RNA sequence: UUUUU
RNA sequence: UUUUU
RNA sequence: UUUUU
RNA sequence: UUUUU
RNA sequence: UUUUU
């Protein structure tokens, strides 16, 4: 009996937005990398190089070497990939940018993987200690980790181990804060660089203030 | 004689009500899981693996693992079924969230199956000393023991082997209160999370101090 | 005449749960050790040094070393196995974090174990009187006494000695929420660690205004 | 190792 | 010299 | 002039 | 050895 | 007599 969505005012209504919603989209969000274009690094991956037969297992390692150091631009990953010799991390690691993506939006893909692959063993990542996670929230202690409570990551059929506590998402909500602001601190409140408005100076006077006055630059 | 039941007003009668009501619904509350969903999850469970002979015992082995450990999202049922090996209760369980269902709602549509196949034999559920229940209600100490006092659940031809008695309903009413508010004095009161609001903290100050101070955070 | 289990629907009856359920699992929370993990771990203590006459000893006077100071990360056993000399149960402590079991779920396998060899003496544990329990529950005084009371200890043939009073689960009870708030206390409601959160303090203002005061931090 | 309406 | 789910 | 695990 | 929108 | 990523 309802017609008419060409109206542009009318309402709509259950079965309709049921069916016509075709899964909206799937939940492309720019923060994260979309499977369009890690079909496309798949190809170059095996065009440098790599077997058709194993290609995902090679991102699922370097996702594990993005767990253990954090995701930059400078992270430095450092080692050769366990499909075979030469093929270095570093060079995988350089080729994102051809693409017009991201390492940090790159490695949310795979957040559910990693939390896959880390949890199934009693390994953590290699820093926990440093950040100030606790022991029970050691295995949360990585860059990423936002990528599991999303619909980006693949979500495999098995699903995930077990759901990520609110204490884990707590530690790494004021960890991401501490370590930005940690960062901050050193070289903070200026964008022109060029060497004229910083005559010299650069980094700020130390975190040390943080513990002894609430207050900071 | 009497007629007339659109006129919106008229007094209802007993042979009109008692055939008119179609057994009303069934028991069709929001808390425990219909019996539409769980069909489409039984075509799911036999698409993904399992054969159409055997498929309501997995629901009973799987309500009997939820028996054990209490029903929650981070619960971690693991093991197998007894169908067949490689499939795990982790992929059952996971396979909730698909259909829009909790797993609480879903084992107390088998509450009086739990009940039937656990009062048989003189087995208890794995923890009833740390919950606080007696030794003669240590068969209620269990979730989802509301399922077994409503229409909701199958209520197979032969009946419950046992009515309920005050006693359990007494000690499970309580101890939902005290597993609940022991729960909420860890990480109680706050909604946002992210770490800009709980500075550090998180915590509450123990439950050591209800034993001592009536009054709680 | 009753078929068909594969509808998903259908109600369950009294001989098709009693031989269906192939005893449920056994009683698999994670909580507590499964028997297939302590298996690998009698290999790999074989493997490292024992011979297979006699390995089960070995675990129950580990678990009796479990039973004198209480189960944790850092509970210290300090002392070497009665098979042999060198082999310290320091090396079958650490051992525990390669299979991903805890020793806390390790010790309440052999929860009945250590029942039975304490019981049969008139000798208690090491540490009775810093917990607060009394003189008839000192045997009672130990880690992984729940592990008495559930399906999950291998309960041998024999039996258990005495079935444990109200008295010593309520003693128990008391003195596991007195103890992990007595340590709550201290480095309590504070997840982050790192050293800029908590500039020093760390440490609470002692349990002393327990006593004095019932509200706490 | 009971989060709801 | 009881950290959990 | 009770520091622990 | 968390730079964003 | 803790310089980093």
């Amino acid at each position: 009996g309802a017609k008419a969505p060409s109206d542009f005012s009318n309402p709509n209504t259950a079965p309709s937005l049921s069916d016509l919603k075709k899964v909206k989209y799937v939940s492309t969000v720019t923060s994260v990398a979309t499977p369009a274009e890690i079909e496309a690094l798949g190809k170059i991956f095996t065009a440098m190089g790599l077997a058709a037969n194993e290609t995902g297992p090679a991102m699922w390692d370097l996702a594990r070497a993005y767990a253990d150091v954090q995701s930059s631009k400078s992270a430095q990953l450092i080692g050769a990939t366990p499909s075979n010799p030469a093929l270095s991390r570093r060079a995988l690691a350089a080729q994102f940018d051809r693409i017009n993506i991201t390492p940090r939006q790159f490695c949310m893909y795979f957040a559910k993987v990693v939390w896959n692959i880390l949890l199934d063993s009693n390994i953590p990542p290699a820093n926990w200690a440093k950040l100030g996670y606790q022991e029970d929230t050691k295995f949360a202690a990585f860059d990423f980790f936002d990528g599991v409570t999303n619909p980006a990551s693949l979500q495999p059929a098995d699903g995930l181990i077990r759901q990520p506590n609110e204490k884990e998402l707590a530690a790494h909500s004021v960890a991401k804060y501490g370590a930005l602001a940690r960062q901050k601190i050193s070289t903070g409140n200026y964008i022109t660089t060029l060497g004229e408005v910083t005559r010299g100076h650069m980094g700020g006077a130390n975190t040390m203030y943080a513990i002894d006055a609430p207050p900071e630059l």
